[PDB]
């Protein structure tokens, strides 16, 4: 864990106006607005390397209302497209979506769900996210 965190906080890409990093009172405060339960490994990605920049993926952030990957806006997006309710976007890829299940393990949903599957967000974050 400590390795991927490393990785990606290291790999970091400058851009014009820095991401911010939520703590855990924001996030507390999109799951009510959602009415849902962040699952644990999401909700560590979230606070430890959601102002990460990097490769052609942008993952879901909480920080910035006014942002394409702001997570209550992904949310409504993909939801209204067909994602269960029950899956959280974790990343929007064009117009598909890597969404966490409600045990963490994170899947991709077609514009329905994919073959393909990852154990955790941290998974998704070292062989998908750094892959890129
Ligand atoms: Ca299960
Ligand atoms: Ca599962």
């Amino acid at each position: 864990l400590e390795e991927v965190i490393e990785q990606l906080r290291e790999a970091n890409e400058p851009v014009p106006v820095p991401l911010e990093l939520p703590d855990e009172d924001q996030l507390v405060e999109i799951e009510e607005q959602l009415f849902i339960n962040i699952p644990f490994v999401f909700k560590e990605f979230l606070l430890t390397v959601s102002d990460v920049v990097y490769g052609s993926l942008e993952p879901v952030t909480v920080t910035d209302p006014q942002s394409h990957t702001y997570l209550p806006e992904v949310c409504a997006t993909a939801w209204d497209l067909g994602v269960p309710r029950e899956l959280i976007p974790i990343c929007q890829d064009g117009e598909d979506y890597y969404c966490v299940e409600e045990d963490g393990t994170v899947l991709l949903w077609s514009a329905l769900v994919t073959e393909e599957s990852w154990e955790s967000v941290w998974h998704w974050a070292r062989d998908v996210w750094l892959e890129s």
